[PDB]
């Protein structure tokens, strides 16, 4: 593919991701330990059923939109769930490709790795690109095909059809009366996966998205003992 093709097909999936995390109207798959913490689902023509973990984390949206822009390659040191990320190649506007590998859930979800193209762009309040004063900042996925980068015989290549975190900034006064920022924290997923029955598939994606937010939650908590947060 051109960098066009790739910038093309990084933005008409920033765009869908944003209009899909935004829509209304969903159903609750699982309620996390977490007051406040859901992954959701919803059916959205042309991409089945999609999945959607809502919560909160004790951190400024800014400070983990930074980590997954700026550190992809370092998310293995802090989440154990994945096992390899690498930069491909980045092609500007902060667009990139990447190869990641992650773990297996239940037996159900298994060890698959992915190419990944992406867009990290800071969106206004009707999804418009900005350069400052953000309503939310995103980091938008699909899977797409580099050569160089083929189908392993030995683990399954994963499609992420449409995907994103999307950070919202919160500021909140504690119980002690103290002011300070937090993030709503979103994470849009839809893969295809063969013939397994859907409400199998639901509660696997649920429980993978509820185990991934420990593992932010704890590098969070690490970052604010460190007075870097």
């Amino acid at each position: 593919m051109s960098i066009d093709e790739y910038k093309s097909q990084a933005n008409e999936s920033m765009a869908n991701a944003w209009r899909i995390i935004t829509l209304p109207n969903w159903t609750v798959e699982k309620r996390g330990t977490v007051r406040g913490d859901v992954v959701e689902s919803r059916k959205v023509e042309g991409f089945g059923k999609v999945y959607r973990f809502t919560g909160v984390v004790n951190c400024p949206a800014r400070f983990l939109y930074e980590e997954f822009k700026n550190n992809l390659t370092k998310l293995p040191e802090w989440n154990p769930t994945i096992l390899k990320c690498e930069i491909i190649k980045e092609i500007g506007d902060g667009v990139d490709l990447s190869y990641q590998v992650t773990a297996g859930g239940r037996g159900i979800i298994t060890p698959r790795d992915f190419v990944i193209l992406r867009r990290t762009a800071l969106l206004s309040r009707e999804g418009r690109v900005v350069d400052d004063n953000p309503h939310g900042y995103i980091s938008s996925g699909v899977s797409v095909q580099v050569p160089g980068y083929p189908p392993l015989k030995e683990m399954v290549r994963g499609h992420n059809k449409v995907g994103c975190w999307y950070l919202q900034p919160r500021t909140v006064q504690t119980p002690g009366g103290k002011i300070e920022d937090q993030a709503l924290f979103q994470w849009l997923m839809c893969c295809d996966l063969g013939k397994i029955p859907q409400f199998v598939l639901d509660v696997a994606f649920a429980t993978v998205m509820l185990d991934y937010i420990v593992h932010v939650r704890k590098f969070v908590a690490e970052a604010k003992a460190r007075a870097e947060i």
